[PDB]
């Protein structure tokens, strides 16, 4: 809508009181137009039809608990923009700033997020197993992420791409999860995933097997469930990136980490310039080797580090 940028206030899914960025005309609307062509964020009101209406609120003021998730995923879609421009110099997922889009409230008792092809899409979950998905940070990263994979090396979802895909997806929602830093880890949904059971999380990049996903390449799933294992074999390149950043001994290959920022730098490297569509494993490997060789040389310490862990991983 045409308006005037202003500023509200509001309560997130945790409870947690933030600024949201709002545009006012005759009401006030969930739209940032601060950050490239806008982001915007809209009520879904419990059914599957997208976008449903651009979110509509009479006083800037947030502290409904049915405002909560609008709030919280149009505050982290903010955070992932910046992410991206501040790091890495890209401008919304398309390179070129494309608007973001949100609905919240999608359907009932929906236990997942995702991207559609054109926007993010959050559930409220059923109160048990989940809390509103936007509430976490990794999460809304997550999905976005996505977004930038398909604009970018378009790593078609199944099979071993299928598993970077989504490895991609956690690693820059852990980054990003970083850049905000509020109680940052290597785990993927804290936040949101079972909020009767504290310590756990839906995925762990530093002990992937913690919830029986692989740690090395031996294990990998190779049934034909959850697509080929996206979300399963996803362990492996995530405990590799983990090793990368960290260090640590896995199956007795030892690895001098190198901090997040390289491998955020190679990594987004790697998905930008050399990964395919069609790209396995091992070619990522190959990339993520090549993008450190271009970034550091090929006799740094980080193109070293590089090859280390995935070695630790048996992925040759
Ligand atoms: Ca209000
Ligand atoms: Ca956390
Ligand atoms: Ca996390
Ligand atoms: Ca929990
Ligand atoms: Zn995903």
């Amino acid at each position: 809508i045409t308006g005037t940028s202003t500023v509200g206030v509001g309560r997130g899914v945790l409870g947690d009181q933030k600024n949201i960025n709002t545009t006012y005309s005759t009401y006030y609307y969930l739209q940032d137009n601060t950050r490239g062509n806008g982001i915007f964020t809209y009520d879904a009101k419990y059914r599957t039809t997208l976008p449903g209406s651009l979110w509509a609120d009479a006083d800037n003021q947030f502290f409904a608990s049915y405002d909560a998730p609008a709030v919280d995923a149009h505050y982290y879609a903010g955070v992932t923009y910046d992410y991206y421009k501040n790091v890495h110099n890209r401008l919304s997922y398309d390179g070129n700033n494309a608007a973001i889009r949100s609905s919240v409230h999608y359907s009932q008792g929906y236990n997942n997020a995702f991207w559609n092809g054109s926007q993010m899409v959050y559930g409220d979950g059923d109160g048990q197993t989940f809390i509103p998905l936007s509430g976490g940070i990794d999460v809304v990263a997550h999905e976005l992420t996505h977004a930038v994979t398909d604009y970018t090396a378009g790593l078609i979802y199944q099979n071993e791409s299928g598993a970077i895909n989504e490895a991609i997806s956690d690693i820059f929602g852990t980054l990003v999860e970083f850049y905000a830093n509020k109680n940052p880890d290597w785990e993927i949904g804290e936040d949101v995933y079972t909020p009767g059971i504290s310590g756990d999380s839906l995925r762990s990049m530093s002990d992937p097997a913690k919830y029986g996903d692989p740690d090395h390449y031996s294990k990998r799933y190779t049934g034909t469930q959850d697509n080929g294992g996206v979300h399963i074999n996803s362990g492996i390149i995530n405990k590799a990136a983990y090793l990368i950043s960290q260090g640590g001994t896995h199956y007795g290959v030892s690895v001098v980490g190198i901090g997040r920022d390289k491998l955020g730098k190679i990594f987004y490297r790697a998905l930008t310039q050399y990964l395919t569509p069609t790209s396995n494993f091992s070619q990522l490997r190959a990339a993520a080797v090549q993008s450190a060789t271009d970034l550091y040389g090929s006799t740094s310490q980080e193109v070293a580090s590089v090859k280390q862990a995935f070695d630790a991983v048996g992925v040759k």
